[PDB]
């Protein structure tokens, strides 16, 4: 019941696809695909996955401008530059901004100029774009919006708990290291790159590198404005990241009482959100898991009173996804 | 002009003969090796390492009681348990107890019973012993201990910097995750293990698991009792690990002085044992580094004035092996 | 039926309790396991998989002495030395040996005088011991071997094909070799082994290890007795492996016929044992294929009519354990004691 | 003496760099580097290598146009334009091409458009290119080549000891596959290649791929062609690969005598360039090994006397390099223009 578009067929356009393919009665209809890679390529990397496994769905090429799933056809285009699309021809009214590239106002505009009625990015959007993370502050949101970004992975992981946190025990400040998988943005073999750190082999090193969650949390929950700071270690691990927060609150309490703080949520208002998992699990265990973050209970620890430390797993390319069908959901539903 | 054996040729009991190997005038001689596994073995893993390269001098078997190395001949025994251990009648004054499995009093008492003269457990020993971290309470090593411990890697990159930062700011609480190399102890393949998460794939997870570290910080540090706890995340690397220390202090600072604070020591008391790099670099070149810890000068930051963060990389088995021909060359300087 | 005990809840162990969960009307009842790891670690182990994923099953600890898949509960033992395993007590039929140290005649045997009335090895037998590989010479079992093999994951690959090409091209010669994803016999780090290349860090390296496979083929295929050899590169990939044959073949031939050959043997004679793929894959898009082998097409080539190289691929833990299944099926059919 | 350019700094090109520099006495002088990424990013990038280690030697930036190496100063450019290169102003005799953009006459010649003398390929060159494999081949380079290839990496390692076999048993025909190291050339994760193979995430893969170094054997061993094919498996390793070659020889022989004729070579016609270990190694071992091939003795086999197979390993990336050395070496002292 909405024409949308996925701009980059990316780790993160493809999930997107596969997400959305899975949910029921979707008011979603993605009839459109642009990406730099031909048909063949979209349909083939599309239907076989290193990470989400083999498309349980029959996924063949439609000739040479589509592709075809579960005998559903959707077109495929390629360009490089936004404004030269067909989205006015087609009436697009949602385009996933995925390519990692149209972060900017006047680089994701272009899709509007296209003939595009609105534009979801799948990233953090510098300058003055509306953010939102599904579970924190996504009633903010109004169909007068054009332009919206749902954040990072790492702060869709974060601010969930963060906002349970200081609404129950009040953050006074703190400070985060997301152990993160390596991405897309990283070199196989040491090569250029702005971050010299990032140019480093990533199956073959801790890479250390800058995160703007910390600071992004302020923008969907204002109160935490200056309070929160962090770094994150990339590693070899192809998905499946984990947020490791330690903040001083005003509430003195104790490990198992902020887990309960943590499940309430978890059962209510951030069901679906957030989870709290009392498993001795590692990594691989949390993938394809549909909440954004889920809490690893035995590893709570508080000290001295009022210094809590959280350990928070996310599956950066799934979850991530499955709130970016989440707030294209909320367009759909706050349309017009 | 000392007598060392070493009990347990891994990891550590082969770094540990090419760290000594490579030392000038040392007053160590190590004459003897006991392994579970054969001499043709011993020789060739001690020449040929997936971590260290290839042993650069001459090694080959010297029969089937004994190695050589650049000449020099190293007998080689086989007996996995202690008491029957010739070690009296070769007159061994130190055994460098790197098993894993013979820990506490008891255990590693059988190398004193089998007729050695003293014991240095390449690991935290568990009961009363003597633990000491060098550059941190080595002078109150006595030739009086029988049965001394060197703590664990982590503790001896932790202790150096926690050290100058209690010194200098006044530690009041602190958390902290080392973000760890997997190690023999976890499974290549998901497999049984009493820890249920060291049990998973090591190649494949980020595994959490508890740490000793940061307690054990209060037995070379008295005035850090109680106010440390942590975690570990074993990862995907062969080697090079990273601890990340948050701490409340009493007294405000911010990075830049902090980290002038660690040069300083660096530069004096701590020259050899803690270091300070401002290079933006990745684990991969942290390997074999001789320095306990090195600070990652660019990632240190203070939140509130208060809440320091701090990252400092060491090579848990290269760097801690020096520690233990350092702790045993203390031996041999205050002996009897 | 057939009352199934498990001796080794490993990998195989593992997959094979999964491989049988997923089976419809199965001839087979597991109703033991001897863990050595204790109740929980099975309960826990079986639930989550670093290659397999997550258990889609209720699976819980039931008690301390047993563990329960969606309802059924299935008792759990510890003892290293199968001698005082309670088999006969419990009347066990069947013992799946996947531990990989009782492989000959005296150490599977001691299932037998723990009262077990016939054991089957996840692993080639070492001595006398009777092996089979389904699709190649199962008829040949009979309910008089108290003790079989299953043969290895690579025999299990290669021979399938190998029996396609020798019937249809006749196998003068051939060499052959593995790239093998690494298994729990080599060192996670540098560590002591009786094979001093598998003593070497497996996710570090390309270690190239002996194999049977070549020779084993000769057990299932009789016309093929010394005619092959080869060996093995252990990757550092966690599951799936793929087999590189090269044969000198009687017959002149083409890529293109010999590919047709493992077509129609696919659809008819090994269908669900040999399968042809045709898509530019890679390792991973084979986890969790039932069949014992799927042959490369496009990477199939001859070089000067009769030098045929064949590249097939084989999930060494999820397809080699179905087959465990299919062979522990026919000792309950074939029973009848 | 020969004035060097090297146009793309990346493994080979920062492998040669730090070859160069280890040898003596060098008839070479690397004055300027075309680097897109930078300054900062080439001293850097040189100085810290995941794979070499860190480079033993001083190395600075100097000013915002050169970097320093031990003293010596070393100019830094930045056109991914070939045609706008300073080539002819500085006067640079040989530009070292690894970028793997340049590898056909067109793109190549644009650096003689620039000014530059000649321009030799760090791969195999596309189209009418002479190709050379130093120890095989190299006597027939001439000055008159302007532009020349050094052929790829798994050619170096086959070509040499295909070279001996030949010569010593004769080929018939056959076929190779390379168990090879992934290359900045697959995908991390995932991700558009026009090899859909390539495509899928190196480091959780194998990943089979297409091979020229079968047929570009013929280009160094005219005696070769059309008797040899085969393929690549990309595997999970950083560096270092493996060759796998099974040949029919017209000589019937064995393992023993094929291996001797091995080591003859390596003591005399192709020492320094082949070489045999006894060895039970594995990759890692034979990290920064100069030679470009080394067998691996105890895996040699031999299936009905004239079926043989090879196993050699090679340093994909400091091999080839101290091989590109060499060759820019041979034109240095074949100058005389
Ligand atoms: N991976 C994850 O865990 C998450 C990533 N993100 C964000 O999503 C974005 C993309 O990331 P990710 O999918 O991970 O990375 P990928 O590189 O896998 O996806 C980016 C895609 O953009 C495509 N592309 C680039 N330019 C164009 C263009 N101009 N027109 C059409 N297609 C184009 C690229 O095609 P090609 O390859 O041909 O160059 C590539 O397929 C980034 O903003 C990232 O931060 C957010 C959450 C999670
Ligand atoms: N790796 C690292 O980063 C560090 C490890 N340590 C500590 O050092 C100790 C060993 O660790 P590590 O070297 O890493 O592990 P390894 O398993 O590599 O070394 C342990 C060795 O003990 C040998 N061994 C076991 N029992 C006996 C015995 N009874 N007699 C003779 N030899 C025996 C084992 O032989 P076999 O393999 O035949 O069973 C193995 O070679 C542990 O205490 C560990 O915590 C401390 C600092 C750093
Ligand atoms: N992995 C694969 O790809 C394939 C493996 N195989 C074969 O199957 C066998 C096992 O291999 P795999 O599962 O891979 O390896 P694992 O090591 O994962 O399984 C072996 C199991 O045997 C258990 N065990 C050892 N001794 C005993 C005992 N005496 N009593 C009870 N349990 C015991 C071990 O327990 P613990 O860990 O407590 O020591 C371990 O769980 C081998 O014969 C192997 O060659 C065959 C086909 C495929
Ligand atoms: N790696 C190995 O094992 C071997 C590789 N080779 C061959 O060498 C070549 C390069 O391979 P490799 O070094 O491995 O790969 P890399 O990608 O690491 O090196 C290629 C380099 O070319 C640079 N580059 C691209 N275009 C330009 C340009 N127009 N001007 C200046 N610099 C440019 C790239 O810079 P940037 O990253 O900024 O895009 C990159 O640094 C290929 O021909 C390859 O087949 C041969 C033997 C061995």
């Amino acid at each position: 019941k909405l024409k949308v578009a996925i701009n980059g067929f990316g780790r993160i356009g493809r999930n997107f696809l596969r997400c959305w393919h899975g949910r029921k009665d979707s008011p979603l209809d993605v009839v459109v695909i642009n990406d730099a890679g031909g048909v063949k390529q979209a349909s083939h990397l599309l239907k076989y996955d290193s990470i989400l496994g083999t498309f349980d769905a029959d996924v063949k090429t439609a000739g040479d401008s589509a592709i075809s799933v579960d005998g559903k056809v959707i077109k495929v285009v390629s360009d490089r530059n936004p404004v030269n699309l067909p989205w006015g021809d087609m009436g697009i009214d949602l385009v996933i901004e995925g390519t990692g590239v149209f972060v900017d106002r006047d680089g994701a505009g272009k899709h509007l100029q296209a003939g595009a009625k609105k534009v979801l990015i799948t990233a953090p959007g510098k300058g003055d774009i509306p953010t939102y993370v599904v579970g924190v502050n996504e009633e903010g949101y109004t169909h007068a919006d054009t332009i919206i970004s749902n954040a990072s992975c790492t702060t869709n992981c974060l601010a969930p708990f963060v906002k349970v946190l200081d609404q129950k025990f009040g953050i006074i400040k703190g400070t985060m290291t997301t152990t993160h998988s390596y991405t897309g943005d990283q070199r196989l073999l040491d090569a250029s790159h702005r971050d010299l750190r990032r140019a480093r082999a990533a199956c073959l090193n801790i890479v250390p590198t800058s995160t703007g969650a910390a600071k992004a949390v302020a923008l969907v929950l204002p109160n935490l404005k200056g309070k929160l700071n962090g770094i994150a270690l990339r590693v070899p691990t192809p998905n499946v990241s984990v947020v490791d927060l330690v903040v001083q609150v005003s509430k003195k309490t104790f490990a198992e009482e902020v887990n309960a703080a943590f499940r309430e949520s978890a059962d209510n208002e951030l069901k679906g959100i957030l989870s709290v998992c009392d498993e001795p699990l590692v990594s691989i265990d949390f993938r394809c898991t549909d909440v954004s973050s889920t809490i690893d209970s035995s590893l709570t620890m508080v000290m001295g009173d009022d210094m809590v430390k959280v350990i928070a797993w996310y599956d950066n390319e799934w979850g991530y996804s499955q709130r970016v069908v989440d707030l294209a959901d909320i367009v759909a539903n706050k349309w017009q």
